[PDB]
């Protein structure tokens, strides 16, 4: 994808719908390449602004997120064919071609995608926070407010699943396995800390407190 807008649309939706793929690749590879391209195209003076605008496109207000997920919008055709292809590939893999497709395939797919997109939104936010030098805010605690709300949704989702009892069923169970990137603990240890702790360390610390205790 030559056009940067198409590149990031492609990578955001590949990251979301392509559920077996680590988010570490979205961060260390996709976001970095996009940022480079903006650096080159817009110049070192002013690229942060354009980079931010490109990311912000995929940022979901808490109201928009609730609609996307309560009404299972992710099952529906996207008018953009780049996003839509990734949706279809996900459905082909987990709802059409899987022999065990059953009565709880859809609900599990929707919760795996919801858990996954919460993480993606936290990532977008952390990236924007770093760009705008907003980390100091997390010393003693609106993008910062938005991060906070998504962290609430992350751990509530986690608790909801934990309070409850096909290959999508394994992905769902991975959300609560600490050894996996799909879990909050894994998302902290394999993504947040390695790729965000050097910039944004106060935000990372805040995330750890919010999601796990003070320890």
């Amino acid at each position: 994808y030559s056009d940067p807008k198409e590149y990031i649309e492609s990578k955001y939706y590949d990251a979301l719908f392509s559920i077996h793929t680590p988010l570490a690749y979205f961060v260390k590879s996709n976001l970095v390449r996009l940022k480079n391209t903006c650096r080159t195209k817009y110049g070192s003076d002013s690229y942060k602004i354009a980079y931010q605008a490109m990311l912000q496109k995929f940022l979901l207000s808490i109201v928009q997120f609730k609609d996307r997920h309560d009404n299972r919008l992710l099952l529906e055709p996207f008018s953009s064919p780049i996003a839509d292809e990734k949706r279809k590939n996900c459905l082909t893999k987990f709802v059409i071609q899987d022999e065990n497709k059953n009565s709880s395939t859809i609900a599990d797919l929707c919760v795996v995608l919801k858990s996954r997109e919460i993480k993606l939104q936290i990532l977008l936010l952390l990236e924007i926070i770093g760009l705008n030098d907003l980390d100091w805010n997390f010393r003693d605690f609106d993008y910062c407010e938005q991060l906070d709300l998504y962290l609430d949704r992350a751990c509530i989702l986690d608790i909801l699943l934990s309070s409850e009892t096909g290959t999508i069923q394994e992905h769902k169970k991975n959300i609560l396995d600490k050894s996996k990137e799909a879990s909050l603990v894994g998302f902290i240890n394999y993504v947040l800390i390695p790729y965000f702790n050097k910039k944004v360390p106060h935000a990372v610390e805040f995330i750890i407190q919010k999601l796990k205790g003070p320890s």
